[PDB]
Formats: structure tokens, sequence, C-alpha cells
């Protein structure tokens, strides 16, 4: 038999990988003169599907029925005549068909990343047929629910997986979604990507701290009422985009001097290494020396003016401890 004058082919060349989809494997057989050859014992061996029994045909043709199994790919058809392998090729593609959202997996490598990082995190999808086979060529598309977050380039990896990165300037949690050919998947593992605050804007307009005189005073601290020296309040911090950063402030109390409603003028030694969080409510610095037993007495001695220098010396970005120098005065300030 001639290799060039013979053909091994199966149609439909593409059949869905269900247990039913059949195919006909035709072996056109001829001799070196191209004259057909008849009366030969042939055997077909495929790499997929179930082959029926072989049968002779007219013009020197032979056939077997390949019922599609349940696996996607290309069934490589090999053939042997009279127990001798024939050097003709042939195959058939087993198509997966539809997509199975149950066992197809969606996951992000990083559940969080900062708004400064333009690369962000990679979304990974794994398309799978009902029978667990990959599905390629799908018009996949990812999506997000957080504003100012962008889905980046997408890839059909030709293996059932489709990936794409995401990054956002606006802080928040960005759930992930997917759709194929304008059709969104229903039941899929919820996947989140939280946008961490970026880098604090060194050129920030707003203030960060507010030192004030005491109003609230004369309350049981150590079981006794003490006069409150000063009060500290902090505010929000912002990256270059404006998302609230939650950082740490490092300030130093100055050698302050105050005056009480009785006209006395005392001094309070400053202190270094003080810390407080941003956007924090009032921190009542109390005279650690007080020991008043009567809320009335302490109130009849409350502080009327404080002259101290409060100096913020460092801020803690989400990626480094930036140094600064912001001062805040009450009255004339420390001397």
């Amino acid at each position: 038999l001639s290799t060039t004058n013979s053909t091994l082919v199966a149609a439909p060349v593409n059949i869905e990988a269900n247990s039913s989809d059949t195919s006909v494997v035709t072996l056109t057989l001829r001799d070196n003169n191209n004259n057909p050859v008849t009366g030969q014992t042939v055997v077909f061996t495929s790499t997929l599907g179930t082959l029926g029994n072989v049968t002779e045909q007219a013009s020197g043709l032979y056939t077997a029925t390949l019922t599609a199994g349940t696996v996607s790919g290309v069934a490589s058809l090999s053939v042997s005549v009279g127990g001798n392998a024939l050097g003709v090729t042939g195959n058939i593609t087993l198509a997966p068909g539809a997509l199975d959202a149950a066992r197809s997996i969606l996951a992000v490598n990083k559940p969080s990343i900062n708004a400064d990082d333009r690369i962000g995190s990679t979304i990974t999808f794994t398309a799978q047929d009902a029978q667990g086979n990959a599905i390629t060529g799908l018009d996949i598309a990812f999506m997000t629910d957080l504003e100012n977050s962008q889905i980046m380039t997408l890839v059909d990896h030709n293996d059932g997986t489709y990936t794409a990165n995401i990054n956002g300037t606006q802080t928040g949690i960005a759930n992930i979604a997917v759709q194929s050919s304008g059709a969104t998947i229903a039941g899929l593992a919820a996947t989140m990507v939280t946008i961490t605050p970026g880098a604090w804007n060194t050129t920030q307009a707003t203030p960060v701290m507010t030192v004030a005189l005491p109003i609230t005073t004369c309350q049981s601290s150590s079981g006794v009422y003490k006069r409150y020296y000063i009060g500290i309040v902090t505010h929000e911090l912002y990256d270059n985009y404006g998302n609230e950063i939650s950082g740490i402030l490092t300030y130093n109390l100055g050698a302050g001097r105050y005056t009480t409603v009785t006209s006395q003028n005392s001094s309070v030694s400053g202190s270094n290494g003080l810390t407080r969080r941003s956007n924090s409510p009032v921190s009542h610095f109390i005279l650690t020396s007080d020991a008043y037993t009567s809320q009335a007495a302490c109130y009849a001695e409350r502080i009327a003016n404080v002259n101290v220098t409060i100096t913020v010396t460092a801020i803690t970005d989400d990626f480094k401890t930036s140094a600064v120098n912001k001062v805040f005065i009450l009255g004339t300030g420390s001397n």
C-alpha cells in the first residue's frame, strides 16, 4: 500500500466531548498506481473515544464508529493494516462545549495592595467544562466593583486559564467578576482585593494636629480630680490621591508654662518621644503632679493659659517613617 495515495481522516473533525457525539474514521486506501485496494484487514487505534468495529466499504474504504468519550483534545488516529503499521496520519478534535462555573476556579494572588503600586495583583481564572476539561478561545472579561480601579490586559492562555491584573487609586475592597462573550458567571467563589493606602503626599495642605487649652478638667483620674494640662487632637492623612491613611505621629512636648485662674504662673517640663495615631479624638494630658480631692477646688484652680511648643517631628507612611517638623503653639509658647 502507498502512503501518499491513502488517507486517514475523521469527521466531524470537531465533536463535543460528550458520550454521544460520534465520528466516522475513513481510510481511503489505494496502491502505488492509485488504483483502489480491496480486501484488507485494518485496525484503528485512537487516543480518545470508543472505536466500534471496523467494516469494509466500496472503492477500497474502511470505517469504524468513534463515540466521543468525555475528554477534550485531539484524538490522534493511528492505523495498521495486516498487523503492519501504516504511515498515514489522522485525528479528530474533541470539543469541551459549555463552561462549568462549579469547578472552574477564580483567585487573586494578593487579596490587597497599595494605591501607589501600579502593578497591583493578578486575577487568575481557570475555565473548566462540566467534565473537568479546559475551555479555550472564550471571550472572557474581568470586572470590578470598586471605583477608580482598572482591569489591565487580558490573555487567553490556550489552556483554560485567563488572567489579568488590577490596580486602583481609590482605597476600598474590590470584588472580582468575570464574563464570557458578554455573559456574566453566576455562582463563583467571591474574591476580594483591598486597596491599601498609598504613599502620603509630602505636600499636604491640611494640618495634622491641634493642641488646645483645657476645658474638661477636674475628674477622677487616680480616684482623685486633677487639672488637665492640654488637649491633643489629630486628623486624617492622605496619599497623593487623597485616600485616608492611618499613620503614627511623633511629637515632643515643649517646656511649657501656664497660668491658673488664681493668677499663679507655673511651668511644666516638656517631654520627648510622645506618640499618637492620626484622626484620633482628644488626648487629655493631665498634670501628673495634681492631687486635688474636690472637683470644685481643681476647677477654682483650672489653667487659664498655656505657653508651650508642640512639635511633630516624624510621620509613619505605610512604607517608611518620613521625617517632618510641624509646630503648634498655645499663647507665646515654650521658652
